[PDB]
């Protein structure tokens, strides 16, 4: 079940959406790139370790550059100003089976779901309150 | 209106559905937890602040148990076997406008969208390739 | 092209294989894992390195797990009850050509193939008589 | 009955095998070496001891001769160019069944499987790419 | 699809063309090599990384071996008689597009085009005057 | 056979070439510019040596100007954002005929061809997958 392929990243109904592809996979490490330079492309990374005895850990990185009023192929300065990072960690029990991975799939795409508050927060540029 | 309001953690069609519901602002964490005892619940946290001069930065965490009775002393407790952690950290630019951000949601969005490869991997047991 | 792919570990027919899947390449050393629980997958590594000037070596690892559920307390986990643990060393001269490479892959297919002693020794709990 | 028999260890379909035969059982150790020159001869060793209380340990062995002419001086000898050599050892639980050790031997011919990865590395001079 | 595929190092027509196919990815190295064995087989290696904060650097090996037989103890070996080393460093800025990065593509493809100077003087064994 | 002459570095089908043209010889080592100021021209260098008492060295250097969003005769800083670099070293051992050289030509030819692995990988602002 090879699923190192294409996805949609940004969906925007079919019309300008975001697609990154399979760019790299040194280290084992699989990376998908947009179809831009790399100072201004989505970049996800993926990989998955034994962390400790009893634990697994998924390391997932995203990169989202800012699009308001950027220049498409010039040179944007400095780097922090232009780019978000995401950072995720996921550790998993060596017990926990297919069914429960699927739970906690669940959790994080309920976590970010449009209209929660977490995801609320985030889109508004404010925290909670 | 405030955005501390109670949210589907995971969705399971409408009947065994994983809520939780604000449970502490303290230190200035928001929390959530599940509607079960403190050894059993889930739990979610969310942070924002300046990390530095032109950045701000999330601390998001999700905590997912796997609940079961443990008799101690002849007597029986609701306890968890394990828990999965989450945890998330997202970097922004302070110069990013509420449309970059809506994109950073998107994105975040697509990433764990089902049929993607990271969900895909995390429910199969198995990393990407 | 990639070798490095999901395999059939254990042919049980067509229902019933246990198959393992890529999980990791850190440090160059391959490793393929079946899904379901960590605890209780099967396991196998592979690497390859220049031992010396004019030998290269291969190191091959196998794990077979006993599937087994654990009760302490009352709680039950998913577990290995014990593991049987294959280590493959094998060193091929930089002299070798690809047929040298193919007959020593028959040889060792030979050695394992049913009805050959070693293989029937080791079916049936007992050493050589 | 005996298991200490001869076999087929390169199956080069009906003409041309490399068939392997008994010559010692000194010190509890196996030993089979195939006709002609003792010099270009195959070689295969197989012994079983228990390692621990609860564990027994195969330590099997297998020398694949390139066989080529010696010339020196003017004296010509049989001999081998180089040898690649095999090193197993398997590590099975005094508690595994009968079921258990075929499912065992099953893995390891899977492992060893044409069309499978690391079959496919070694008989290409290859790693895992 | 990978890009990790087998290509003609060596164009002779279609007739003793040498073809080098993956061989290798350990450590992050991509290994490409031809049909021989590793003593006298022709090698490609290619590695990206962040050299710095805003450039990426490309790592490029290729061997080009001369094959001969080597008496050795009075037994023939395959070996090479002498390599030629091919190393090339590519620096390229993060700010570069997908444009871009195909000016450069053809820059070199121009440079070591038929005719032109350096291809020409290599050819030659002199130097450019 | 004198060989400094202007060549075609970057060909687009007879309309919008680059090339460049011969603009110093100081220490016997060729250099060729586009014509353009000196930080935005493509830039040539070509020299030759005995590295060691069995080897010849060709030095061979190549600067690539980014050219989306670029701005013609402009101050363009820093440097680093705006040009790409090629190190390629090339050691042949002093036996090589011009033969061999004409197969070491080809060997570079082929690996730089389009639509083969590398220059794949650097068109498309990736690695090897």
């Amino acid at each position: 079940a090879s699923n190192f392929t294409q996805f949609v990243l940004v969906d925007n109904g079919g019309t300008g959406d975001v697609t990154v592809a399979p760019s790299n996979f040194a280290n084992g490490v699989a990376e998908w790139i947009s179809s831009n330079s790399r100072s201004q492309a989505y970049k996800v990374t993926c990989s998955v370790r034994q962390s400790s005895a009893q634990n697994r850990k998924y390391t997932i990185k995203v990169e989202v550059p800012k699009v308001a009023t950027q220049t498409v192929g010039g040179v944007e300065l400095p780097v922090a100003a232009w780019r978000s990072y995401l950072n995720m960690e996921l550790t998993i029990p060596i017990f926990a089976t297919n069914s429960d991975c699927e739970l906690i799939v669940k959790a994080m795409q309920g976590l970010l779901k449009d209209g929660n508050p977490i995801p609320s927060a985030i889109a508004a540029n404010s925290g909670i309150y």
